This record gives structure tokens, sequence and C-alpha cells, in this order.
């Protein structure tokens, strides 16, 4: 599956904070087999 | 709001990321006020 997402850093703006939260979402469905 | 939370590491079990995927995405809600 997609590889695991590098986390932006504590000081991310919010832009960066929600595509780290969207691509965690992903890779977190990919790894539970669950891509609903 | 709630403080933002804590990166629990690369190397965290699943279940620490889905955790970690939550806590995000409450902070989230509150700092861009759509609490939906
Ligand atoms: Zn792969
Ligand atoms: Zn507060």
């Amino acid at each position: 599956g997609p590889s695991q997402p590098t986390y932006p850093g504590d000081d991310a703006p919010v832009e960066d904070l929600i595509r780290f939260y969207d691509n965690l979402q992903q890779y977190l469905n990919v790894v539970t087999r669950h891509r609903y």
C-alpha cells in the first residue's frame, strides 16, 4: 500500500496538518484493509 | 480548545496511530471552527 506519511512538524501551518491528516487516513484504511 | 496532540512516533503500533488520528481530527475541527 502507500508508504507511511511523514509528520510535518508541530509547527506546520494548519493546511499542512490537514494534508497530513488526509494522508494518514488513507494509510490507516489500507493497513486495516478497510478502504471505505 | 484542546491542546495540540503529541505525535506518537513513526514506530508506534497501529492502535496508537488510530488514537492520534482521532485526537488530530478533534483538534483540527476546533481550530477550523467546524465541529461537525
Ligand atoms: Zn505498497
Ligand atoms: Zn483551549
